[PDB]
């Protein structure tokens, strides 16, 4: 850990070990799962099968190391020949030291002696124990390295000591509450450790004394390389004579995975026992990297009940599927969000410890002289959760901050990403927050100063602290801060971020947070989210409520606004779907009004509620001809302008043709159309207002309620609720809704404007039987004469009119004759005073306003 | 990187010394009728062009259209009343080819910007009244 780095930089001697490992020991690689290895280090899960030469060099190296101090985690496996690794789980009743008296040691030695007499016999007894002061008390580890009998005889001896009783009463003399079971049955089948090798979060043992004796085939300390002597593989000893692998690899080779493992212990039990949270966690892990499977199966094993019952199988059906593809818009940041929500304190100490470890290892590595890059990394690890860097269209890095409550901020940006010219929040965070971490470094340094150490390392420490003190001021220097923020820009940068902003039309920014219309019911996010939201409306969402005074006020206002009921429902649902910023159904609505009607008030209300970022005003000049402005919105609108309104066919042609907004026009007089193509007409709808209000009109509606937040909020809740209602009912397929009044008005308007369509409706009738192959340019002359009797005496003759009629609503019920003529079928021509034959087809007590039936 | 240097086409999904910056996001797979989309597209094309020879010739012309080298200097004219699928075919080919090699051209240029076609392998227009 950070302690390991401190100790490595601490010791001038210790370099020999890693130099040997990198230069000479490296070439003798051993496969981790193979049994051939003799020396194993669990620090990184390395196994080695070195011969005795470098074995004794590393033994002496560890001897000098333990002379100087430090901590080791080295392990060895007993081979076919080995000494006696015996581990005693002496969990005494009380934590009172049972000092190992020489009589007890001698009696234990004689006991194990007579255990080994009734076996293969042709000796040094060395004693070590725990430092005590720990739950489970101490343990004893006696070694008998003289002999080499690692075979089934060892299992027989283990079985005998399981049933041995003299050792039991010896333990009773030591006040041990467990006469047996302290012996691990796998004592000789698991790897052991050399002297000085500590456990995880546990100090290494200490030696009390080392005795020796001799066994006869007929008659029944600090002056030796003791580490080499204790070695089972050391045949050339001087004093003694020869008488879940993936999980471990991933944990030991990935620090961030280790931190995630640490914080997963803080997760509440519901995460790994229920499908939603566990699935989201594995989605985040897949987003992290597909290499982190073993931690995923470990999380599954945290709930063995479900893990056995398909939990591993479901993870394979989830982790691998997610590995191939994860559609969860989530990252690690969500994991830290949950961790801080559930265990905020332990979260705080964990993150503080991580930051301290990073800073301290950097200080130790670089002699306490920091620089832009280390500061940038530390600040990244500390507060990378609310800043993103992306290059603009002009090649300039642009900053963004994630708005959180409790800071100076405008109305409506809460729980959203907002742009800053300069990272001033970062520019004060680096000045203040990092200061406490640097103070932690300083107090750590003087804490080691308080401990009594070797003089040269102490001088090293004074030089280190003096250099770090010289480095204090640069955290405050402005130019240094500019370099640091440059480094952060090159660190915080997230590729492919700007163009992804506000992509999904299922998210809208509201005053009180973020609302999602993904599914019914809608969820209004009022907390941190990975979702990146910049655009928003000042209006804050409100839970829809029927009994609210403003709700019923607006219900009555809408009911009086539209005398019709079903047409009111249709137009209301359409304007509700107008919120959708995605691909609309490409329809146009024309609304009339003679003044003092409030239709302009409705337009202003919806524009104000939706806001500028999604609604923009459109001029009649563009349509009668800023065209790029209407793209990117969700709703467009116009205003009444005189009485000479006129269009351009091409402009609406690309309007009725990317486009992802809603288009509605309002005026005071009937519009003038000069087109006949059905492609234009089918995307057009019209309505005319019937009721007028006079001094009854409410001036407060146009003045007070026009700018009353409550009305807007209530209106927003109404419209989102009706979006939800239609999505439940029609799934967004607005065309399915029946609007007889609107369709009749549109048909009448087309007959008024489209003279060709009027002729088609009147004098062209589809006969229920027979054929109309006689339809030729004679029909052209027929409608020319009709125009003479209807619109213009001028003779209208052009085959391109027939071509566009084919392109018109007459496209259906057609046929290509063998001669490819414009011949009809089952139709007749109505001359003057000619009548179409039969069969000639032409060519709730206000609670419904709140919520009408799906089938009214 | 897909190369039509020599038949059969070879997709270099590894290192290569060919210098390329332009691209289309569409990934390549060998053709096969097994794909329901493949059969559906071929049936839709057959419905669009009941004639055999004309369908083959125009499909070959579109196949050659992917070549950003010199062509035979020929012009193709296509007519249809609307919503007949020819708009669907032109939109499909435009989307498949992408911006870097396909571009829509306004009728204003031809009825009278004209240098914007440089770097394109295929150009087209749209119906305007």
């Amino acid at each position: 850990t950070i302690q390991l780095t401190a100790q490595r930089k601490y010791l001038a001697e210790v370099q020999a070990l890693e130099t040997l490992l990198t230069r000479e020991l490296s070439v003798f690689l051993t496969e981790p799962g193979s049994k051939k290895t003799n020396i194993i280090n669990r620090i990184t899960g390395k196994t080695y099968a070195l011969p005795s030469t470098e074995l004794l060099r590393l033994y002496e190296h560890l001897e000098q190391c333990r002379k100087q101090g430090a901590l080791m985690y080295f392990l060895e496996r007993q081979g076919t020949y080995s000494g006696l690794m015996l581990d005693y789980d002496l969990k005494l009743n009380t934590n009172a030291v049972p000092p190992l008296e020489p009589p007890a040691l001698s009696r234990l030695c004689h006991r194990i002696f007579v255990h080994i007499k009734n076996s293969s016999v042709l000796i040094h007894f060395f004693f070590t124990l725990k430092p005590e002061v720990v739950q489970g008390k101490y343990g004893f580890h006696v070694l008998i390295p003289g002999l080499k009998l690692a075979a089934s005889t060892k299992k027989s001896i283990i079985g005998s000591l399981q049933h041995d009783a003299t050792v039991q009463k010896i333990l009773h003399e030591q006040g041990v509450t467990n006469p047996e079971s302290c012996l691990d049955p796998h004592s000789a089948s698991v790897p052991s450790l050399l002297y000085g090798s500590s456990k995880l979060n546990h100090k290494p043992y200490q030696l009390k004394t080392g005795f020796e004796l001799v066994f006869d085939s007929s008659d029944p300390l600090e002056s030796y390389n003791l580490v080499s002597e204790l070695s089972l593989t050391n045949e050339q000893g001087s004093l003694v004579r020869p008488v879940d692998h993936s999980l471990s690899i991933l944990m030991l080779h990935d620090p961030e995975a280790r931190y995630l493992h640490k914080i997963l212990n803080l997760l509440p039990p519901e995460y790994y026992v229920e499908y939603p949270l566990w699935s989201n966690v594995v989605f985040a892990l897949a987003n992290t990297s597909a290499n982190y499977r073993p931690l995923a199966e470990w999380f599954s094993q945290k709930c063995p009940e479900k893990w056995n019952t398909g939990g591993k199988e479901k993870l394979e059906k989830l982790w691998n599927d997610a590995s191939h593809h994860t559609e969860k818009k989530i990252t690690k940041r969500s994991i830290m969000y949950w961790a801080h929500k559930h265990a905020p304190q332990q979260y705080k100490e964990i993150v503080e410890q991580g930051y301290f470890s990073i800073l301290a290892e950097y200080v130790y590595s670089y002699n306490g002289m920091l620089e832009h890059y280390m500061i940038a990394k530390v600040i990244y690890a500390m507060m990378g959760n609310k800043f993103v860097v992306d290059v603009d269209s002009n090649g300039k890095y642009v900053w963004f901050e994630f708005v959180l409550p409790g800071q100076p901020m405008n109305q409506g940006e809460i729980w959203k990403w907002r742009k800053e010219v300069n990272p001033d929040e970062l520019h004060i965070y680096i000045s203040e927050n990092f200061s406490r971490v640097m103070d932690r470094i300083t107090e750590h340094i003087k804490y080691h100063l308080s401990q009594p150490h070797e003089s040269n390392i102490l001088n090293y420490y004074k030089k280190l602290l003096k250099a770090f003190e010289r480095s204090k001021s640069k955290i405050f220097n402005d130019s240094f801060k500019k370099g640091v923020i440059r480094q952060a820009e090159f660190l915080f940068r997230q590729r492919s971020f700007i163009q992804t902003l506000d992509t999904n039309p299922h998210l809208l920014g509201v005053g009180n947070g973020v609302l999602s219309i993904e599914t019914i019911p809608a969820k209004l996010i009022n907390h941190f989210h990975e979702h990146p939201i910049h655009q928003y409306t000042h209006i804050c969402y409100v839970p829809f409520n029927p009994e609210n005074p403003w709700t019923k006020l607006l219900l009555n206002a809408l009911q009086d606004i539209i005398p019709e009921l079903d047409a009111r429902l249709w137009i209301m649902f359409y304007l509700s779907t107008a919120i959708f910023r995605g691909l609309k159904e490409a329809l146009m609505l024309l609304w009339l009004g003679g003044g003092c009607n409030g239709k302009t008030f409705l337009m202003r209300l919806v524009a104000m509620v939706l806001g500028d970022h999604y609604a923009s005003k459109l001029n009649i000049s563009l349509l009668t001809s800023a065209f790029m402005r209407l793209k990117g919105r969700g709703y467009g609108y116009f205003e009444e302008t005189n009485k000479s309104e006129v269009l351009n066919t091409s402009r609406l042609k690309e309007m009725v043709n990317q486009m992802t907004a809603t288009m509605v026009a309002a005026s005071n007089y009937n519009f003038i159309i000069d087109t006949t193509d059905h492609g234009t007409w089918r995307r057009l709808r019209h309505y005319r207002s019937k009721v007028k209000f006079c001094h009854k009109e409410d001036p407060r509606f146009i003045h007070e309620y026009i700018m009353d937040p409550d009305c807007q909020n209530a209106f927003f809740s109404i419209l989102v609720y009706f979006w939800e209602k239609l999505q439940k009912e029609y799934n967004g397929q607005i065309k399915k809704v029946f609007c007889p009044t609107i369709e009749s008005e549109t048909e009448a308007y087309r007959k008024s404007q489209d003279t060709l369509h009027r002729f088609i409706t009147e004098r062209v009738v589809e006969s229920p039987s027979a054929e109309t192959v006689y339809n030729l340019s004679e029909v052209v002359t027929a409608y020319a004469e009709w125009y003479n009797t209807n619109i213009n005496v001028k003779r209208h003759i052009a085959l391109e009119l027939s071509q566009e009629l084919e392109n018109s609503v007459l496209e259906k019920y057609l046929q290509w004759s063998p001669n490819k003529t414009r011949i009809l079928k089952g139709c007749r021509i109505l001359h003057k005073f000619e009548t179409l034959q039969p069969g000639e087809s032409y060519i709730e007590p206000k609670n419904k306003w709140w919520e009408w039936s799906p089938n009214p």
